[PDB]
């Protein structure tokens, strides 16, 4: 709780006036001031305890040619000055008056001084009666008319002004030099001070990680909590700066010398028209420890061929109006007090948009033309009489110039209303018509020609009956005659009906009733009778000129009963379906009405439109149907505004649905803060909306979320079945920084794949413990476990996930490294049992259901290498190749050997490749292989087939064998799978592993395991971490999935809560190892295709509805 004594001053003075030359006398070569130039000014007021008062001074430039970049600094808790002239004049202060007019709106909490300047050549009689008339324009507190350069001025009341304003002027009834303000909070700008002297000279800035470091470095005992809280104060009292502002994205950066960007603007404007220069080479000539000064983030400046308007000519150059006739043109007009400081910049930057040419951009007016067709001259002319300021624009009354007022005055007005908000009042709109031409243009407010429109559109001389002029001609702006003619209300072929029982939604503004329209079925949203046609319009900028196959259509729409004709969604919006049919959400379903929304946000955000409002309510279905084309479309843009790189500053939004910043609207957003909402409609979607009738209860408990953001666990809590992959989005663009969610692109992107729809579970074993053989449970009823044997350890283990649960609940049953394992599944006597094949050679037994039931069968001569288990035989595949067959009969012998051994091979031939056939049924067709030699067998067990495979790779031995219709052989690092056809005995075919690999990529591309479904495709699992999704039909490759794991070890079909078609996989992350477990879903292959097929189908319906609108 220290105190702090350092208020801000604002002399903000024009041209001649002298406020440097006033700052200099007060505060005891002067050619010009170019841009801002801060100072200090240490005082001691005369009181013994008065507050040390220094005013950080800012001696403000005032040609007019800087004025663009001003108002971004004036900022609240400073005291603003004025400086003008008296030997002009009663004018002075009629141009100082834009001045005060500004401030009125920049900021209006501080108190404003005004005072004369150079009194020698004055006449105070005449200026004082309108100075008095002077105290819309803000607060003046005290004239103060003074001299010139001498000393004879109590100007020194400022002083004491400022003390008075030490407790007076009031910030949330607060003292500006009395603020308790922590100890930490002045240690944070004691070590800025020498943080500045630090700093490169010509590239003052600090990032984060330096000034959190600082921070407990030097003992401030400052948290991070009120870290952000002590910028903004000190930023307040203007030691530092930062800009919050996301679209700016400068978060990151901290600015500790202000007295250099302020010179920014004085040093780019000296680096054919103006507006027009080469690129910003000079970011380099500098120290510039970047491809820029002092970051990349220099060009970001919203204050590369160049367009710069501070530079751009005051003269209205040399363009003739291509007709001239009150009758061939529009003319509208807007009346305005004050053009605020930054208009014209931002007007021309948001008109040079050449999509609705030769152009002719001066200081205050833009100017395009395309041909003698269709031109549009928005400028100033202030030619009246008047005092106040016109802003025209001026077409020919033309369609193709009715499209384009229409559309000017949009753009108009969305500055108007997301920039500039008070000047709306002062704002007086104006037609100019005439009914004999020739004659002088007469204006009429346009709030009166709505009306005198909406009676009838066949304006009457209030004189003489015997003129009429057409509201078409005159204003189409409002009878909504600028709009492509395919739609238009046609109120003979309309029946809708207003009844309480032909109703649907009710989205906010309007209502929307369902009704008839050319015989098909429509939804008529006839807008409330309090309702602007502003809303038509903001909505009718947006629904009539794009055109995409997943947001809503417009029919016909009409200024009568302004209603707005739009297609039916007969299955409901997304909330009505997430409150009664909840069952119907599969998971096909809920991924197709997540794509369909991200690539109707795709395409807004590609248009430069912000949607703003992406409730679970304005998510419509047409048919439930899983597999369509056109699912999910997105209605009611009632408030969706255009939106540049510049952002927006309104703060729409229904409460739970909204970015963290545009809660706190103080922050301008971007596009970028809408990705957030479709994160929250995914965490809606993926857990059947609990959160919404949650959030039902209390609108603070609704709220808090999009401004405490600490939301749960969605599959802990909610009860939602695991989606591991689709909850990286949703735990990635729900983030805090708005530069780290992903583009809206991207997120379609990660939304356009086959995997999401698929990965279904995943699960990450304990650090450093590692699984070699996996064995489901052939049971499916009893539970979800997966024994796993361990290979870490020199000795071995058994453990047993249950793969609902997670809970790895190893054990160490075993003395040697574990190779195999098989489960024996005997409905008889309930003999469900475990065996495993030790790499010591011993065959260890299990029940589940008894602990302690280690019935040890007789070992083999050798290790164990497989094992395989109506038919329940056990072969038993040792390193020898001695196949042994046991008995399932001897289950409860401990130690035995049922059958003889059918020995095929010699210590030098290791078996294990064991497998039999889905063909035919029968288990006869067992084949397999002993060392580098397939072989096959039946229950006969003799040999009926022995092919050696000893014709660089083709010299390994046997790993796995599948057979359905021919053989796939895999050998140790083969980067191919020789095919063997089991009719003529001989290598069919040879499928590249590693020329396939070649689209995505010396090579590890290994295969270390295989698998093949039924009758679709093959499973390939190569050791460098890819799946290759390989189509059974020939040679087709339907995919290859990687990015998830780092060497596949084993893979396997299995059956989880008593449905099958789950296909596991155990991975490497590869010395430090994490065995991961996915289980992927086996209708992966056919939904690579019915995916892709989908995606190209309506990629085409997009080109043709794109393509078409352009006629
Ligand atoms: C904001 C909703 N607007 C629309 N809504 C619909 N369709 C429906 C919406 C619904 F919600 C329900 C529904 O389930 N209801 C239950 C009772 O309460 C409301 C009706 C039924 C719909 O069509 C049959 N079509 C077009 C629109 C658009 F405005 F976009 F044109
Ligand atoms: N009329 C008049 N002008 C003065 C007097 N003393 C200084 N000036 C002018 O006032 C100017 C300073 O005004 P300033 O606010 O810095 O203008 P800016 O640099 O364009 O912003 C100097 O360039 C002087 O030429 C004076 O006694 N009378």
């Amino acid at each position: 709780a220290v105190p702090y004594n350092r208020m801000k001053l604002m002399i903000v003075g024009n041209t001649g006036s002298g406020k440097t030359t006033l700052l200099q006398q007060l505060m005891k070569m002067q050619s010009a001031t170019v841009g801002i130039d801060v100072k200090d000014w240490p005082i001691q007021i005369r009181d013994k305890r008065k507050r040390d008062l220094v005013l950080n001074v800012w001696d403000f430039a005032g040609r007019e040619e800087f004025y663009s970049t001003h108002p971004h600094f004036m900022t609240q808790r400073a005291l603003y000055l004025a400086v003008y002239d008296l030997s002009k004049g009663q004018a002075e202060v009629d141009a100082m008056k834009p001045w005060l007019f500004n401030i009125k709106a920049r900021a209006s909490s501080s108190p404003v001084i005004l005072v004369g300047t150079h009194l020698d050549v004055s006449d105070e009689k005449q200026r004082k009666a309108c100075m008095s008339k002077i105290t819309g324009f803000p607060a003046i507190r005290d004239y103060h008319f003074v001299n010139a350069t001498e000393e004879s001025d109590a100007l020194a009341k400022l002083r004491k002004t400022i003390i008075n304003e030490s407790l007076n002027f009031k910030i949330r009834d607060q003292l500006v030099v009395g603020q308790l303000i922590p100890d930490c909070y002045v240690e944070l700008e004691k070590i800025i001070l020498s943080e500045r002297k630090n700093v490169p000279i010509e590239f003052p800035v600090i990032d984060r990680k330096r000034l959190l470091q600082l921070v407990r470095e030097n003992q401030l005992q400052l948290d991070e909590n009120e870290l952000p809280h002590a910028v903004h104060f000190l930023n307040e009292s203007g030691v530092l700066l930062h800009f919050q502002d996301p679209a700016l994205q400068l978060s990151d950066l901290y600015f500790v010398e202000p007295k250099w960007l302020c010179k920014i603007m004085a040093q780019i404007l000296t680096v054919h028209p103006k507006g027009i220069i080469s690129r910003r080479d000079v970011e380099k000539f500098l120290s510039k420890k970047r491809k820029f000064p002092k970051n990349y983030m220099t060009q970001y400046f919203k204050l590369e061929y160049l367009l710069v308007p501070s530079s751009l000519s005051d003269h209205r150059p040399v363009i003739e109006l291509p007709h001239c006739e009150n009758s061939e043109i529009i003319i509208r007009l807007y009346e305005m007090p004050y053009f605020p400081m930054g208009f014209w910049s931002r007007l021309i930057n948001r008109l040079l948009e050449i999509s609705p040419p030769n152009r002719r951009y001066w200081r205050q007016g833009i100017y395009l033309n395309w041909s003698p067709e269709a031109y549009c001259l928005v400028g100033s002319e202030v030619l009246d009489n008047h005092p106040e300021s016109f802003l025209k624009i001026t077409v020919p009354s033309c369609r193709k110039g009715c499209i384009l007022l229409g559309q000017v005055v949009d753009h108009i007005d969305s500055l108007m209303e997301e920039w500039f908000p008070g000047l709306l009042t002062l704002l007086k709109k104006w037609a100019l018509y005439s009914f004999n031409d020739g004659e002088e243009h007469q204006k009429i407010l346009l709030d009166d020609l709505m009306k005198k429109a909406e009676e009838g559109d066949l304006l009457v001389n209030p004189d003489q009956p015997r003129l009429t002029i057409p509201i078409s001609q005159i204003a189409p702006d409002l009878i909504l005659a600028d709009l492509p003619r395919n739609i238009m209300l046609n109120n003979d072929e309309l029946e809708f009906e207003q009844a309480p029982e032909f109703l649907l939604g009710d989205g906010s503004f309007g209502s929307v009733y369902r009704a008839a329209y050319e015989g098909e079925e429509v939804a008529v949203k006839i807008f409330n009778k309090h309702t602007s046609l502003r809303l038509l319009r903001q909505e009718l900028v947006v629904l009539c000129h794009l055109h995409h196959p997943s947001l809503i259509s417009l029919l016909a729409a009409g200024i009568r009963p302004r209603m707005l004709v739009m297609e039916l969604a007969s299955k409901g919006s997304l909330d009505r379906l997430l409150q009664q049919d909840k069952a119907s959400l599969t998971r096909t379903l809920q991924h197709r009405i997540a794509l369909h929304v991200a690539d109707g946000l795709r395409y807004l955000h590609s248009a430069m439109i912000i949607y703003r409002d992406l409730k679970p309510h304005n998510v419509l279905l047409f048919t439930l149907y899983p597999n369509a084309a056109i699912i999910a479309k997105i209605a009611d843009y009632g408030i969706a505004q255009y939106c540049c790189r510049m952002g927006i500053k309104t703060s729409e939004g229904t409460p739970g649905f909204r970015a963290p910043e545009v809660a706190r609207g103080n922050v301008i957003y971007n596009q970028q803060a809408d990705v957030y909402s479709f994160g929250l409609l995914l965490y809606d979607i993926l857990t059947t909306g609990g959160r919404i009738v949650e959030g039902l209860k209390f609108p603070n408990e609704f709220d808090e979320l999009e401004i405490q953001g600490k939301l749960p666990d969605p599959v802990k809590e909610y009860g939602c079945a695991p989606w591991p992959m689709v909850e990286k989005l949703i735990k990635q663009c729900l983030k805090e920084n708005p530069q780290e969610r992903p583009t809206s692109a991207q997120v379609f992107d990660i939304l356009n794949s086959a995997e999401l729809v698929c990965l279904t579970r995943r699960i990450l074993l304990p650090k450093n413990v590692i699984v070699e053989c996996m064995v489901a449970t052939h049971h499916n009823s009893r539970n979800a476990s997966i024994w796993l044997g361990c290979g870490h350890t020199d000795r071995g283990q058994l453990s047993f996930l249950d793969l609902n649960t997670e809970g790895y609940t190893s054990e160490e049953v075993a003395d040697s490294r574990i190779l195999c394992l098989a489960l024996v599944h005997l409905p008889v006597e309930k003999e469900s049992w475990i065996v495993s094949g030790t790499q010591s050679g011993t065959l260890l037994v299990i029940n589940t259901e008894d602990g302690k039931k280690r019935h040890t069968l007789e070992k083999m001569t050798d290790s164990v290498t497989c094992l395989y288990c109506q038919k329940n035989f056990l072969l038993v595949g040792t390193a020898d190749g001695k196949l042994a067959i046991f008995e399932d009969k001897t289950v409860k012998l401990k130690g035995a050997a049922p059958l003889k051994i059918l020995n095929i091979g010699n210590v030098s031939t290791p078996l294990m490749c064991l497998s039999e056939s889905t063909n035919s049924t029968e288990r006869n067709v067992m084949w397999g292989g002993c060392g580098t030699k397939i072989f096959s067998f039946s229950n006969d067990f003799t040999i009926q087939k022995l092919i050696e495979t000893r014709t660089a790779f083709s010299d390994s031995n046997i790993i796995t064998v599948v057979v359905d219709t021919a053989l796939y052989i895999a050998k140790q690092n083969s980067p191919v799978v020789e095919v063997w056809d089991k009719k003529t005995e001989k290598l069919c075919g040879l499928i590249d592993c590693v020329h396939f690999l070649r689209e995505v990529t010396s090579y590890s591309g290994r295969v270390k395991t295989l698998c093949l479904q039924k009758n679709t495709a093959l499973w390939i699992g190569t050791g460098g971490g890819h799946i290759l999704l390989l189509d059974l039909s020939t040679r087709r490759l339907i995919r290859v999935i990687y990015n998830f794991c780092n060497s596949v070890r084993v893979m396997m079909t299995a059956q989880l809560g008593s449905l099958k078609n789950v296909m596991l996989v155990l991975g490497y992350n590869r010395k430090e190892i994490q065995s991961c477990l996915t289980v992927w879903d086996i209708n992966l292959p056919h939904e690579v295709q019915n995916l892709e097929k989908h995606i190209e189908v309506r990629k085409e319906l997009a080109e043709k509805m794109r393509r078409t609108s352009v006629e």
